[PDB]
């Protein structure tokens, strides 16, 4: 289970009017939390907070992750919304709906494990 090291830098009500803020000043992109599984071998990331258009695919934003850390091409990555592997085909907008937590952003988990989750 994923202890969020963003929620416990932000209250609640923090997070909620900060996600409300960006998605009303840009209702075209959708705001990211991206923290790395906790005992996931791979590298931690730098960048954790991410504003992406809900036109790309999750699998673009993996790519983007996968040159942040710089992870070599022959090395798995896996997100992790909500314990589930998202799918790749999917756009950030659609995964935004179904995944938003409840203070307006979207958590993203990151490993080169999938024994994580589903």
């Amino acid at each position: 289970s994923m202890k969020w090291m963003f929620k416990e830098d932000h209250s609640l009500e923090h997070r909620c009017v900060e996600s409300a803020k960006i998605r009303a000043k840009y209702p075209d992109r959708v705001p990211v939390i991206v923290e790395k599984v906790s005992g996931s071998q791979i590298v931690d990331i730098d960048k954790r907070k991410y504003l992406v258009p809900s036109d790309i695919t999750v699998a673009q934003f993996m790519w983007i992750i996968r040159k942040r850390i710089q992870l070599p091409s022959e090395k798995a990555i896996f997100l992790f919304v909500d314990k589930t592997v998202p799918q790749s085909s999917l756009t950030m907008g659609q995964l935004y709906e179904k995944e938003k937590d409840e203070d307006g952003f979207l958590y993203v988990a990151y490993s080169g494990e999938n024994t994580f989750g589903f």
